[PDB]
């Protein structure tokens, strides 16, 4: 039983796709697949798994199935009555955002406006999550996906494993994306995702760098709790960096909600001095 948006659902509400209709085409590093012919991504549950994994896999399907928003990956259905169990998801040809940013770093293509559109897309999905009282807890470039690599790309939130687990360790907590009250006190609110979004904004405008580059998790923990924050990414416009620093306010109630983040991102897309800024090679 999973609840969201004022309703409660169960494994039954999911759309079971008969296994015979599903064909795997590739590994994606998850598989590309066909459903008879719709092209999909296939998330597989290892047959070698515990019964916690089973519950976890099922809950992720229910979670994703109850979102209806263009910046959140669609769930096409499931194939749970055959082994290995499948979740069928929208196919995102552009791949994960972190890799796209690294592979697409300008070299001897990408402009500031393109980064702002990615930021806006994800902020729009986060707003929808906040409006529906869903806390993602793991907003980060590695969990975002792009429809296509070329122009006209749309970014969407593509993984919900963290929200499903707390619905798995200290050395596995995404400490570099978390605000103080989250890694000190275990408190998670919509303002937790606001902080993380600021880190994601830094990943975007650094073009896929690891946050707090030369620091370890514990060092970041002590840095952040002492009031330290990352410097601007190379060539980052001040209006964009100002969004990051607002997201990283020490007190959650001093951080903006996603309606205001979106507002400020759109104001950035309007500033020639911002969108005419050159990205570093
Ligand atoms: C859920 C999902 C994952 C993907 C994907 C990942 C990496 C490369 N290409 C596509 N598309 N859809």
């Amino acid at each position: 039983n999973y609840c969201f948006a004022g309703k409660t659902s169960s494994i039954s509400d999911l759309k079971e796709v008969p296994r015979k209709n599903i064909t795997l085409i590739r590994g994606l590093g998850v598989y590309e697949g066909q459903v008879s012919p719709l092209q999909v991504a296939v998330k597989t549950l290892p047959e070698v798994c515990s019964e916690q994994d089973e519950l976890d896999f099922l809950m992720e399907a229910l979670i994703i199935s109850k979102f209806n928003h263009q910046n959140i990956v669609r769930c096409i259905g499931v194939s749970l009555q055959s082994l290995p169990r499948f979740i069928l998801l929208e196919l995102m040809a552009g791949g994960d955002l972190k890799s796209f940013l690294r592979e697409t770093r300008p070299r001897p293509s990408l402009a500031m406006l393109d980064l702002l559109h990615v930021a806006r897309d994800i902020a729009c999905g986060c707003q929808y999550l906040e409006e529906n009282h869903f806390i993602h807890r793991d907003i980060a470039a590695r969990n975002c996906l792009l429809t296509c690599p070329g122009p006209g790309r749309v970014a969407k939130i593509g993984d919900f494993g963290m929200a499903r687990d707390i619905y798995g360790g200290c050395a596995m907590l995404p400490v570099k994306w978390m605000p103080p009250e989250a890694f000190m006190e275990g408190i998670f609110t919509s303002k937790t995702d606001t902080w993380s979004f600021g880190v994601l904004l830094w990943e975007i405008f650094s073009l896929g760098y690891m946050p707090y580059p030369s620091k370890s998790n514990q060092e970041v923990l002590e840095f952040v709790t002492s009031g330290g924050r990352m410097d601007p990414p190379k060539n980052c416009p001040g209006p964009v960096y100002r969004i990051m620093t607002q997201c990283w306010q020490h007190q959650p109630e001093d951080r903006p909600n996603f309606a205001i983040i979106l507002e400020r991102i759109e104001y950035c897309t309007q500033d020639p001095d911002v969108i005419n800024t050159a990205l570093p090679i």
